[PDB]
Formats: structure tokens, sequence, C-alpha cells
């Protein structure tokens, strides 16, 4: 009998996966929210005490969306009235609560509609952005000091990013960086004066008689980009009747000569800051390490302290160049860069010398550097078992790079093959986060002995619940395409009968450096499709995919829509020969870059796919943003790459859609992949005489994530697939 | 014969319906284009002569889409470079050709992008609107003289209407009226300064990197309306060094008192003009007959020359008050108004008296007055056979209202029951245009004895072609609803088998004064559904429908979405009882008001309809324009009709859509029923967890009329209906 995992199970999150979020606040203590109380845990012995009782929240009078405790632990910030903006940005109201006198501060309160706020790294100073300008509050009860006066809606942004820097460069809204001891406050200023505006209708509540027009400075491929300025403010002199003491640091001449982006800021010491810049082409970046000159207040650059990173086969880094990890003294740093074999590994650099020494090597890649001490460097890589979709924490001895230990590989080999980690200050302890293939497992460890101190969350509750349900299994393996081994995964229906022929849904992402095949545990729409509807859902990482070296990743350089699309077709062709696949019922779907590939695949005329669903797809590269698009395609000009921009549109393949059943879905308020992309695509299909189906989602953005829209789109897509597969 | 009328036949117009368009230019002559050239036909003898040979058309720029010969026959305007704007408005380029010299006017050319142009009634003066300002040219070869200087895009309109006046008041773009002998040029000025703008994206050709935002001053229900000023210009003094001599005529005090509209302008003599105004509420209108005062140049009104028309049960007229038809001397006029019984009939008014005398009466209505001479009045009515969906031409003797003769009733009784007419200058001759129920037939008659004279176009070619196709048959009949007889029509599949149970499609309009049931012959989508897919298509005119008296038409006053919706359900229930109808397969569809009613019907939870399709439906009256909406609903305020605005939205019935399969279609560039309406409806259905289908049409307007979109929508709707009806 047994219950299966149903669409409703997926949509209502009936089977809850638990996690354990902690905030390290010292080298051996972390804050954790439990039953709405804020508890202070001591790692040394496992004991804890109440840091803030939940009664305090009952007393506030508003739904508290989040909180942040001052480093000296004297104050806590309460965030409420949360209003989402783009992928990372939002605005909110904030109250500061005095933990000593356990009273709420009511004098000189933080303004409503605040865009960003952060405590200094030590003490309890605050810096925040409001109306695009920066403000600094030395004391929670004292008036704040305005730092910038140029902030202007849709034009000048001080301390927060504009749309494209938020989405494609920083992957954050914040653009301010306090120095380690709070002496200086660095910030970036973005100028969008010349950037064209994307405009679209937002309908709002039914009572709004006239729709509003949203306007966002958004540079599409080849358009005018925002400019940026970087400043370091000496906060020691801030005073109501004092001017602001600040110094502008410009990029090195090799980047200054043309359009560029600021892509990284790293404080090294109180008097040394590292700036990472990249040319608009994105195959040339430079790290500039500037020293504070105490006699003049300026920040000095030197050719000796500059480090260039380039790429001859594609772009630099995965989505941006990797960040440098400096030693405490700041005289050298470690950073992931492509080695001579095209694999991303850790290189050790001396701050004032240009050559580096690789400390890791092999046909696998380091994902990120997690922590560094005078004696060891901790990092995550997919070296274990040589599987690119796995992740483990390793520790390397700095005085002898040949001494490397895998700290997580053998803890729970069958249950845990994909880890992330979080270290306390000075890396004395670490939380290990196991995400699959079994149920997520959160544990705490001691770095001095590498003993597991305790299990923080093991998902025993979920485990129980799932025993009564017929869950599908997820299998990973490899296939060969053009002489290269590539990975795939299949979510297989319960009681999988190798004998029977099942319909097959290809779920696709496939963007540059994408990784859709991994050992992560997920309760997804695919889980329901396999468990209840008996559909095999497969994914494949082909050319252009990441974490397998530049030869694979850079294969689609300057030619998006070619090899990654062809590989999905070839992989599927091989899947359709495995014997348990009903070749009469093969579909493909994807969101975003996956919607573009899904559409390009359906437009290929391969005869492999009966139907497909594209959600919020890119349809023509000139419609997407400059930073992302140009990174992989260059400029849409005849002198550069216009030809490949032109024959990589989905519209160019309209005629082939006559042989397939297609469902095109898009939110009308998508600020990222504009509804325009699907509107131009449908128009080309209508012009070619192609019948297909559509579904717009009013006022939904790129995530089509409102609670009702989320339920609606998956329900609608389930119906479409089941009709395509003749499933009742 | 064994083939049917196919979707391709409909979409590609394989079967051509011919017509005969002529332009009367004297009391006995008309111009007609034959094989690209213009011929001058003599009605009397039937002999023609070349007036303007073909080939003379040097495809100037593009092609001549229309011509106009000056009254004195000395010149001819060629219209080309046609660029559509809204329903009636468009811009074009014009060339003037001298018929005497047989030369093209090469100097002082009409501007490119001219909004409206017209010859004076006599002679050959020209008046035209360009960039929202009026210009007059006394001679084709002479420079034009500017009349207004206030023209401003989206703000001030001189000589042409703004959006709402074009669509809802004048049903025309022109707002210029020459006096009978060309002395005066009257015009209206519209001021949209305070009218809110509807804004929506227009994507344009795929090459446009950023979408455009269209903005149109459009007053939704209850919003600030445009204001109007009416002027009469004395063209005798127009000179480059002279100012403009003009006089502004304001409405009578009883209308000037509040928001109002100018709804009619009729020149009576060279010194008398008739203005018809209506209050914003549209239940009070007044005709003001002003006389020119030769000593001061003023146009004077007098209470004795004012005629009031009001409605206590609804609005005035069908869509606006009917126009007065003055006698040659201007001392009296004839106008259609509602009877004591609520039937629209012709009343004879004395220009300076308040009481009028009805010259027609009966349980039927006069549709319009076509021509007037000193002895007779010709009008069109649906008196014949008591079928309101029929139309015939009548003549009534002015000195004896007992003498009324039907001129078209008996010409071809079985083939022709729906006519319109076009009379020569002194009503000496008239063209009769038969539109059905048989193939259209155009004929020429003489008024003297009403002799048939000749057949202009009989469609014998279409007839020959159709004998080989299995055509469906159209039948009209009546059903009794709550004591009243209402008409319906059914398009029945060929070789109809009474033993079979046919699926049924209700095609609905149902707006106030609508008439969906008539004896007009049409080759439509329904012809195809019945001929090829064996689907019966029916239509019904219930409460709120027109041409059957005010009791039926005003039934839905201040309550749109109630009785007309309920009557479609009740009528369908009766049809469902017929043994040859499969009551388990009934669908309903409509466009515009019909989309609204289709949606309201589907949301009624009646259990009668399995599925339906709404194309560009109104979904909430507060989103539609002020003139149309308020005419039937009053104001959306608590003191007036807010309660009925609130419970007549489609969104209020969202829950009930869970019982049906619904397809919602809308053009994103719809300037009339804004995409907003469907965007808000879809969001409410999503919010209620209801599944349905949608189809947006990029850049299509209210008619979804471009060649490829037209084919695509009907093809898509056909597949949706076949799927709903389980038809192969
Ligand atoms: C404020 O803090 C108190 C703790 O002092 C919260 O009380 C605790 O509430 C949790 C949540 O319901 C209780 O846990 C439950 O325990 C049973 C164990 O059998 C388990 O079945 C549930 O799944 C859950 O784990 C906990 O026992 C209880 N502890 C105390 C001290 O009574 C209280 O909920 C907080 N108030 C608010 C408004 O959050
Ligand atoms: C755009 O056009 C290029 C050049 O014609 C395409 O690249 C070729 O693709 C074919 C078919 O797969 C290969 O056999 C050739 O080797 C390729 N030539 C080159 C110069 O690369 C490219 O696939 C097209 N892009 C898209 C999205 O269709
Ligand atoms: C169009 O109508 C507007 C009013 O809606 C007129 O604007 C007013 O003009 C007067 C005189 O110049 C000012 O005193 C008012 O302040 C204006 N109203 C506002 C708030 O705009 C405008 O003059 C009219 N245009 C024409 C040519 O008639
Ligand atoms: C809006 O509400 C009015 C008032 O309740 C509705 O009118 C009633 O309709 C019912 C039919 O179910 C009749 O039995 C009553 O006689 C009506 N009462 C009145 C005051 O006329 C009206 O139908 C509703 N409109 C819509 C669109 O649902
Ligand atoms: C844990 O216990 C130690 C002593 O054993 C004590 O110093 C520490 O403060 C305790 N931590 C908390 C906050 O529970
Ligand atoms: C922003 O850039 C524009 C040029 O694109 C310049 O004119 C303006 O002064 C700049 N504003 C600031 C505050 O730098
Ligand atoms: C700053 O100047 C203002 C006068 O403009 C004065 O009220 C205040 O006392 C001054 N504060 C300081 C820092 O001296
Ligand atoms: C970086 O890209 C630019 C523009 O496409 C190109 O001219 C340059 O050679 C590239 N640099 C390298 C080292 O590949
Ligand atoms: C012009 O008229 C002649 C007959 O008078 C006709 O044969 C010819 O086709 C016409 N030219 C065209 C095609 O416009
Ligand atoms: C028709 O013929 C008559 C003579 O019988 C002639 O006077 C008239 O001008 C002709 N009409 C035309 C323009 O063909
Ligand atoms: C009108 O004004 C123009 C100014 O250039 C002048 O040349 C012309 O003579 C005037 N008209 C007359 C003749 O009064
Ligand atoms: C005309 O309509 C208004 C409301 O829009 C109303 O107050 C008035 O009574 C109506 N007049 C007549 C004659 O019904
Ligand atoms: S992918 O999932 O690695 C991914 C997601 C989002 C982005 C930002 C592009 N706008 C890039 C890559
Ligand atoms: S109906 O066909 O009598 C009809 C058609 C168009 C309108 C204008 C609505 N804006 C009204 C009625």
């Amino acid at each position: 009998s047994r219950r299966t995992y149903t669409l409703t199970d997926y949509l209502k999150s009936t089977f809850r996966v638990k996690f354990y979020t902690l905030q390290w606040i010292s080298d051996h203590e972390y804050l954790y929210k439990q039953e709405n109380n804020i508890l202070l845990f001591n790692a040394e012995y496992g004991n804890s005490s109440i840091f803030l009782e939940n009664s305090t929240f009952d007393e506030l009078g508003y739904s508290t969306n989040d909180y942040s405790v001052s480093p000296d632990r004297q104050f806590i910030l309460f965030e409420y009235n949360y209003v989402k903006q783009w992928r990372h940005s939002y605005t909110a109201s904030y109250d500061i609560y005095d933990l000593n006198k356990r009273q709420l501060i009511t004098e000189e309160r933080i303004p409503n509609n605040t865009q960003w706020i952060t405590w200094s790294p030590v003490g309890h100073k605050l810096a925040y952005v409001w109306n695009n300008d920066i403000y600094v509050k030395n004391e929670p009860n004292l008036s704040s000091q305005r730092i910038t006066w140029t902030g202007k809606e849709n034009v000048i942004y001080n301390g927060v990013t504009d749309w494209v820097y938020e989405e494609e460069v920083f992957s954050a809204y914040s653009a301010l960086w306090w120095s380690p001891n709070g002496t200086f406050l660095a910030y970036a200023q973005f100028n969008d004066t010349e950037v064209p505006l994307i405009e679209y209708s937002f309908y709002s509540d039914e009572s709004l008689q006239y729709p509003k027009t949203v306007r966002i400075p958004y540079p599409k491929a080849g358009a005018e980009n925002p400019t940026v300025k970087f400043f370091v403010v000496d906060t020691r002199t801030l005073s109501p009747n004092a001017s602001v003491t600040s110094y502008q640091i410009v990029p090195p001449a090799s980047v200054l000569i043309g359009d560029h982006y600021l892509c990284g800021v790293t404080w090294v010491t109180e008097e040394r800051i590292s700036l990472q810049w990249i040319r608009r082409a994105q195959n040339y970046s430079i790290i500039d390490i500037c020293d504070y000159d105490e006699s003049t207040g300026r920040w000095i650059s030197s050719v000796a302290r500059q480090h260039i990173e380039i790429s001859t086969t594609g772009w630099v880094g995965r989505f941006r160049p990797a960040e440098p990890h400096f030693t405490s003294d700041g005289n050298s740093f470690y950073k992931i860069i492509s080695n001579e074999e095209g694999y991303k590994h850790i290189c050790h650099f001396q701050t004032d010398k240009s050559n580096c020494t690789f400390i890791t090597k092999g046909a696998w890649e380091v994902i990120g550097i997690e922590a560094l001490t005078s004696d060891y460097l901790y990092y995550i890589s997919n070296e274990h078992k040589g599987m690119p979709g796995g992740r483990n924490l390793y520790r390397i001895q700095l005085n002898d790079y040949t001494k490397v230990t895998c700290l997580s590989c053998e803890l729970n080999p069958e249950r845990c093959q994909y880890y992330s980690a979080s270290f306390s200050n000075k890396a004395k302890y670490y939380q290990l986060r196991c995400f699959g293939p079994g149920l997520p497992l959160y544990t705490l460890h001691s770095s001095s002995s590498d003993k597991e101190l305790r299990v923080l969350e093991d998902n025993s509750a979920l485990d129980k619940m799932l025993q009564d349900v017929q869950m599908p299994s997820k299998k990973l393996d490899v296939i060969n395409l053009h002489g290269t081994k590539f990975w795939y995964q299949m979510i297989l229906p319960p009681h999988f009968d190798k004998s029977k022929k099942y319909p097959l849904l290809i779920e696709v992402y496939a963007g540059p450096c994408s990784q859709k095949v991994d050992t992560v545990f997920r309760l997804s729409w695919a889980t329901y499709l396999a468990s209840t509807e008996n559909i095999i859902v497969a994914s494949f990482d082909g050319r252009g995919s990441g974490y397998q070296g530049d030869k694979i990743m850079h294969a689609i350089n300057r030619r998006l829509g070619t090899f990654e699309v062809e590989d999905q077709i070839e992989a599927t062709r091989q899947f359709s020969k495995m014997g348990f696949v009903d070749d009469k019922r093969i579909a493909i779907w994807g969101w975003s870059y996956g919607g573009y590939v899904t559409s390009m695949v359906l437009g290929a005329g391969s005869g492999v796919f009966k139907c497909g669903i594209a959600v919020a797809p890119v349809s023509k590269w000139e419609y997407y943003d400059s930073v992302y698009t140009e990174r992989y395609m260059g400029l849409p000009t005849p002198e550069d790459n216009l030809d490949y921009y032109r024959n990589s549109t989905v519209m160019s393949r309209a005629e082939n859609f006559k042989q397939v059943e297609y469902l095109l879905i898009h939110g009308t308020a998508d600020d990222n992949v504009h509804f325009q992309q699907s509107a131009q695509l449908s128009k080309a299909l209508v012009d070619a005489g192609v019948d297909f189906q559509t579904m717009w989602y009013t006022d939904e953005d790129h995530g089509i994530a409102s609670n009702m829209a989320h339920q609606h789109i998956y329900t609608h897509m389930s119906h479409f697939l089941k009709q395509c597969f003749s499933l009742p």
C-alpha cells in the first residue's frame, strides 16, 4: 500500500528538513535561536545559557524578521517591516535594544525604509544606508552622522549596489566594509546616470485603478554601464561640525584605461586593504593591495603589491575572480586560480612578489578557502572519490603542503558526501554541514583534536516520517561524450523495475559553471514526479559545466547555446537506449538558463523530446544584462561577437517548435530575465505559425515565489506533463 | 461535393465575399473603382466613363489606400502611407492631383503624418490636422494657413479627438466640421491635462533592445475627464498677417454646470449650427441651435431653440443621443427618440418649439434616418416580420404619416432581410446593400418609381464555389424568458442528424444595446466549427440587448453583469434540453464585453458549462473608461453605485472557476480593455488556487488583428474547444 510523496506533500512542505543555524561570536561561543529564545552556547563544554528570552519578542509589538547582536554583546538590532526588493536587497525598520539596561532605545532611532545596516566588527558602532546615503552612529542613543550627500533614487548609490552589481558582481546589496578594528569605513559609490532603464508594468492590488510602471537602471549586453568609485572613510574624525575625512582609491592603470568593475574588497589589517578589479571584458583582473600612509591619510598603491590574473581560454574565476585569503600579518595570501592544467587550485602569493606556489594540485578543484591560521588552511574540494558533485573539508599544513587531511570524508561515508563548514574565530571549532545524499546532518567539531563534540541536528524526525512513504532513489553515474566522461543523476521511481519502460523528464540548468548533478538531498517537484507519477527525472552536466576544469567549463566561451544544448540532447539519446526509458515519452524543463537550454533543445529538431516547459527563460542574449552576458559572450558588435549573439536566440529556431508541445511561463514583474524575453519569443513563434501554450504570472518576479503562485505553477506544469505523457 | 468549410478556409479567406463600394458625387452620379481605376457612373443610364485611369497610380511611396475627389471635381486627394493608431484614428501622407491640368501638386504639399484632412463641402478648400493643430489651404498649390497653436502631444488636441472621445463619443477621429458653403470651419479642442495616463510596455521588433512604454491619457471610471471647447472659425479673414476670427460656443447653462461631453455637431444652414451636448451622467442631453449674428460675428443661442432629452430609467439614446435631421430651411428637424412605450421612433420637431410629434410608432424601432427631401423621409427599421434582427428601408410621406412604404422588404424575401442604403445628393437614387441571410447582394434603384435599375454585385462567383462545400445552416427563432420573447440563432452542422448529440458553443456579446442575433450572412470561425467539427454554435439576445425597446435595453442599468449574464445561462439551459444537444459538452466564448459575460457565466457555478474562452475581457468596471462605464453604471462611489461595481467583477467569482476549464486570452498592447484587466483576473484565480490556461499576444491590440496573430488565436481556440469536447 504505502503513501507516496505527493504534489501536495511538496507544495505544503509536509515533510520538513531541519537544519541548525548558528552565529559564531568568539573563538568558542555561538548564538543559536531556539524556541524563539536566543541561546549562547559554549563549544568547549557543550553548555549554554539564555542570551535573550523570548518574552522580549512578545513585548515588541511587531513580527521580528531578524536580529543582529553587537560584537561587544551590549546591544542587539531588531529588524522588522521587511520589504523585499531584488534577489538580495530589501528595506526594513530597525530598533536597537540595550542588553545591559534591557530596554529598547527610543532616542535617535534608525530610520524606516533603511536599505542596509551593520555593526562595526568590534564594539558597537553602526553604519547604515538610507535614501542611498551612508550614516554612521557611534552610539545607539546618539544622533547619527551623515557621510554622503549625493544619494539619489535610480542614479547615485552610496554604500549599496545598483541592480547589476547586486545580481552579478557582489551577489549582495551591501557595499560597505568596516576595517577590523572599526577605524575606517570603506564604501563604493555607483553612478547609473547613463544606464538605460528597463520599464515594466506592476499591477499591484486589485484596488489600484491604474497600473504603475517600474523603472530600473539595467544595462543590457553592450549598453552603457554604471561607473564606480571606492572610498575609505577615517571614522575617527566624524563629528557634527567636522567635514568627512575620506580618500578615493582608483584602480591600477591597466584597468583604469577602459570600462571596469570593482569586484572584491578585503581588509587585511587596520592599515592595509586589498581591492580586486576586473576589466569589462572579464578575462583580466587585478588585485591592488593599498597601505595607509599615516603622515598624509592616503592609501598607497605600488606595482610590487599588484597581482594580475587572466584567462586566455575564457573568463576569470567561476562567476567572479576568487577572493584572496590573507595571513594575519598580511604579508602573503592564498587564492584559488586556474593552474597550468586548467584546474582551479590554491596558490600561495607573497604580497609584494608576483610568482606563486600551488599548494593543491590534481584533476579536481578546490571550491573555496574556509579558514586560515598561522599553521593550517582549511578548504572545501570535490577531490574525494573523484566525484565533482561531492564536497569535503580538508586541512593542509602550511609548513608542509604535502600534509593534507580530509576532515569529513570518513565521518559518514554513505550518508554524507556533500559538506560545507563554518569555523569559529581563530578556527578553534567548526560546524560541519552534511547535505546529502542521506538526510542532512549537522555536527560540531574541535579543531585541536578533530573529535566530533556532538550532533546538533540529525533529522531523526524526518527519517521516521519517510519510512511510511514510497520514496524514490537518486543514482549518480557517468557517460562518455566526445571522449570525455560527464556525470548524470536520475531520480528513480520506487520499486524501480529495470524491466519496465518509464517516461523520462530531463531537468536542465546547463549554464556556464553550472552543476546540476550532485549528492545533495532534496525533497523537490522531481521527488513527487518519481514517487507518485512514476517518471524518471534525470539531469546531466555537460560542456560548460563547472568544477571539472577549464577545458570543460570554457568549452562554451563566446558560444552560449551551442555545446551545452547539444550535450543535453546527446546525453538524453544515450539515456533513451538504456532499456527502461519509454522513448515515446521524453520531456525536458528548466528555469532561467535552464529555460533557455530547454527551448534551444526543443528548437533543435532532434525528434528526441515530445514536450518541454521553459520558465522565465532567457531567449536572446542582447536582452540580458551586461556583466553576466559579456562575461561569456563578449560584445554584440560586428567587430566582436555579434554573429554568435545572432544565431543563439531561441527565436532563430521557431520553425522546429512545430514538432513539439511547448509551455512558456514567465512572471510579469521579473526584474532579472525580463518578461520582454518571453514576449519576443512568443511573438516569433506566432509569426512562424507555431501553436504552443503560455502562462503569465501577474506581478511575480524571477522566483515566481509567492505562496499561491508557487503552488499554481507546479500544479499547472504537473498537469501539462501528465497530459504530454498520457498519465491520468 | 464532400468537403467542408475548414479552419484554413476561414483563416485564409478562401471563399471571397464581394461587395460594391461607391461614392455619390451628384444627385445622379457616383465614382467607383474598377480594376484599379476610378469610373464615373451615371445611375440613370448605367453608362460609365473613365474618371481617373489606373496606372496613374505610381505606387507613390507605398500604395494608394484611399481617394477623395473635391466637390467641384477639380482635384483629387490620394491617401497613402497609412499608419493605424486606435480604432478609427490613423495618420497618412496625402498628394493632391489636379484633374484639369492632370498634374500632381508638387509645391506646398500636405505634411507627412497628417492626422485628418477634408475638402470643404463646395469648391476645393482643404482643412487638415497635423501635430494636433489645424491648417487651412484655400488652394492646393498655395501655402496653408495655421489656425491653432496649442496642439500638444497627449495634452491638447485641435480638430481631432483624444482617446476616449474617439472610442466612446464620436466613433471617429475627426473633430472638424466645414459649414455648407465653406465660410466657417467649426472644430473642437480637447484638453487632457488632468486625465491620468494608462501605461503599458510595447516590445516592438525583436531588434529593439529595451521595450518602450506607451502612455495614453485615458480616464477610467470616476477619473478626471478631458474638457472640451467648441469654436467656429470664419475663414473669410484668414491671411498670414491676420489673427484668427473665431467664436467659442459654450453649452447651455443646464449642462455647462458640471462635467459634460460634446456629442453631436450638425450644420443646418450657413448661418445656423446645431450642437448636441450631454452631461457626464449621460441621462440628460440638450440640443442647442445657434444662429450667426452678422453684425458681431457671434453665434447666438436662445432657450426657444433648445431641446432637452432625458432618461429616468437609463441613458439617452442607444450609445449616444440620436442626431437631428434638419429640413433644407432649418425651421424643423426629425430625430429618433424613445416613445411613451419605450420604443425608438421618429419625432418631428419645430426648431423653436418644445413639443414634438411622432411620425412612426409600433412595437419595433427605427434604426436611423437615411435621407430627407421636402416630401419624404427614408429610414431603416426592424419593423418587417417583427424581427428585430432584420433591417429594411422605408419611405414615409411628410404630409401624410399614413403613407409609409417599405422599399426593400419584397425585393428578394428569402435572400434579403438585412439592408443598409446609400442615397445620391437629393435622394434621387439609392444603392441597396443586402447583407443576408443569403449571399450579399448590391443593387441600384431610382427613387422616382423605386425601379430596380440594375444589379451591382450579386456574388454569383461565391455561390458557384459554395455549392461544392458542406455548408452549415443558420436558423433564428425565439424562446420565452420570464414572460418575454427573446431571439436566438443556431448555426447547425451540415447533414444534421437528429439522433446524434452535438456539442454546443454559445458565442456571446450581450453588452448594453448589443445585437448578436441577426439575419446577416457570415463566413466565420463558427461556420468552420459547425461545418468541419460538427459543433452547434448558438447566440442569444436577452435583457440589455438592443433594438427591442427601452424596457429590455435598460433592464441592466446600474447593474452590468447581472441580468444579461443570467439570461445567457437560462437560455442555454433551455437549448440544452433539445434532444440533439449534448448537454455534457456546452462551452461559451466571447470577446470584450462577451469575454466579460463568458467569464461571469463560468464563474456563476451554474453547472451548465464545461468550459469557456474569454478574449480581452473586461474584468472590473473600475478599469474601463469613464464614458462607457459611467453611462451604464454611474459613479464608483459609496454615494452612488460603488456596491454594484464591487460585486460585478469577475474576480469576485474566482472560487467557482474550479468547476470549469477556462482559457483567458489578451493582447499586451490593448489600449482599450487594458491587459491589466486580465492580469488582475489571473492573479485572483491564482490566489484562489484555481487552474486555468492563458495566452498573451505580444504587441497585439484590442482586435488581435495582425495576420499571424489572427490565425494563431483561432487555431489555439479551436484546439482548446476540441480538447474540451473530446473531438479528434
Ligand atoms: C519561549 O521559550 C520557551 C522555552 O523556555 C518555549 O517553550 C518550549 O516550547 C517548545 C516548542 O513548543 C517545547 O518543545 C516541544 O517539546 C515537545 C517534546 O515532547 C515536542 O513534541 C515538540 O516538537 C517541541 O520540541 C518545549 O518543551 C518548551 N519548553 C519549555 C521550557 O516549556 C516557548 O515555546 C517559547 N515561546 C514562544 C512564543 O515561542
Ligand atoms: C551558430 O553558427 C555556428 C557556425 O555555423 C554554429 O557552429 C557550428 O555548428 C555545427 C553544427 O553543430 C558544427 O558542425 C560546426 O563545427 C560549428 N562551427 C563552428 C565555427 O563552430 C553554431 O552551432 C550556431 N549556434 C547555434 C546556437 O545554433
Ligand atoms: C488645459 O486645461 C488645464 C487645466 O486642466 C489648463 O491649465 C490651467 O491654466 C490656467 C491658466 O494658464 C492656470 O491658472 C491653472 O493653474 C492651470 N491648471 C493646471 C493645474 O494645470 C490649460 O491652460 C488648458 N489648456 C488650454 C490650451 O486650454
Ligand atoms: C450584486 O448584488 C446584488 C444584490 O444582492 C445582486 O442582486 C440580487 O440578485 C439575486 C440573484 O441571485 C436576486 O434574487 C435579487 O433579486 C437581486 N437583488 C437585487 C437588489 O437586485 C446582484 O445579482 C449581484 N451582482 C452580481 C454580478 O452578482
Ligand atoms: C559553561 O560552564 C563553564 C564552567 O564549566 C562556565 O565558565 C561557562 O560560563 C558556561 N557557559 C554557559 C554560558 O553555559
Ligand atoms: C555621475 O556620472 C555622470 C556622468 O555619467 C556625471 O555627470 C555626474 O556628475 C556623476 N555623479 C557623481 C555624484 O559622481
Ligand atoms: C556644532 O555647531 C552647532 C552650531 O551650528 C552647535 O549647536 C554645536 O554646539 C556644535 N557642536 C560641537 C561639536 O561643538
Ligand atoms: C580578453 O578579451 C579581449 C576581448 O575579447 C581580447 O582582445 C583579449 O585578447 C583577451 N585576453 C586574453 C589574454 O585572452
Ligand atoms: C487598367 O484597366 C485595364 C482595362 O481598362 C485593365 O485591363 C488593366 O489590368 C488595368 N490596370 C491595372 C492592372 O491596374
Ligand atoms: C452617359 O451617356 C450620356 C449620353 O447618353 C452622357 O450625356 C453622359 O455624360 C454619360 N455619362 C458618363 C459620364 O458616362
Ligand atoms: C504680410 O506681411 C508680409 C511680411 O513679410 C508682407 O511682405 C506682405 O506684404 C503682407 N501682406 C500684405 C500685402 O499686406
Ligand atoms: C441621472 O444620473 C444621476 C446619477 O449619475 C442621478 O442623480 C439622476 O437622478 C439621474 N437623472 C435622471 C433623470 O434619472
Ligand atoms: S547557477 O545556479 O550557478 C547561477 C545562479 C544565478 C546567477 C546570477 C545570474 N544572474 C549565476 C549562476
Ligand atoms: S456593440 O457591437 O453594439 C458595441 C461595439 C463597440 C462599442 C464601443 C465600446 N468602447 C460599444 C458597443
